[PDB]
């Protein structure tokens, strides 16, 4: 379905990625966050939601979405409730020394990531979402 | 042509938005930024291109783009060199009092801009991006 987004957090040098994948196609945002907080996630899913159809959300740690903040954010954007933080830190390794700052780092796999090919993550995205 | 987004700052509560528009098509993506600086026009130049099909970027401001870090950004991206900002100061103060925060406001009318409808900003940028 094409409004479904799995997000989830992860950790690299001392400091949480959130990584939001839009399932149907492989597609990735991902934000270095200051602190694995109810509040970035809220802000997150705000800012998700303000650029792609953002339906439904799904997570592998469902305690993410307990917070007062994020259930507002949800609320006000619609959102209902409905591997590839590996890829993603592999390529963070590649692309890692091109940087000094590891939000860099990470912008950097997600370029590559979304637009790697036989048509590209970010290809298949935009494609998704215009035949629906 | 689709690859076309211009880029620029605002000021608002003595802050800085950047707002990058999707010129084809006018779909906005924008951040509050804490300082007007060539480090942050390159982390979200490299920001957007990793989401969208950045060829050419144009600006208000041509100073903007003379960083040594922003050319960088640029040159690994592959992004050559090619009202608005009314419209999203309108909105903001619209919803600028359902927030604490700037930014969040600013996501707020990222958000009903993008989805306002006779197709919205949103749905006209995936079917230029995906007709192309
Ligand atoms: C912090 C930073 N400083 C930079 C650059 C660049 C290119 C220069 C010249 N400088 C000044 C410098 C470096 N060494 N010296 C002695 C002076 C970059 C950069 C790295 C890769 C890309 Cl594609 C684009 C920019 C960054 C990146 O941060 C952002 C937030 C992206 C700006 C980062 O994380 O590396
Ligand atoms: C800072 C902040 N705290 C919040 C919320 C909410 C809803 C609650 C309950 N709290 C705690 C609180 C508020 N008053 N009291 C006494 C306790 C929100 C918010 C506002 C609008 C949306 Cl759609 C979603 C969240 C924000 C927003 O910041 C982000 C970064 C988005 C989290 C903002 O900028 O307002």
């Amino acid at each position: 379905s094409p409004g479904i987004w799995q997000l989830d957090c992860t950790h690299l040098e001392g400091k949480v990625i959130l990584v939001a994948v839009h399932v149907a196609s492989g597609y990735i945002e991902a934000e270095v966050i200051p602190a694995e907080t109810g509040q970035e996630t809220a802000y997150f899913l705000l800012k998700l939601a303000g650029r792609w159809p953002v339906k439904t959300v799904h997570t592998d740690n469902g305690s993410n979405f307990t917070s007062t903040t994020v259930k507002a954010a949800c609320w006000w954007a619609g959102i209902k409730q409905e591997s590839m933080n590996k890829e993603l830190k592999k390529i963070i390794g590649q692309v890692r020394d091109q940087a000094e700052h590891l939000k860099t780092a990470v912008q950097m796999a997600v370029f590559i990531h979304n637009h790697k090919r036989g048509y590209s993550a970010g290809e298949r995205i935009v494609d998704i979402i215009a035949t629906d």
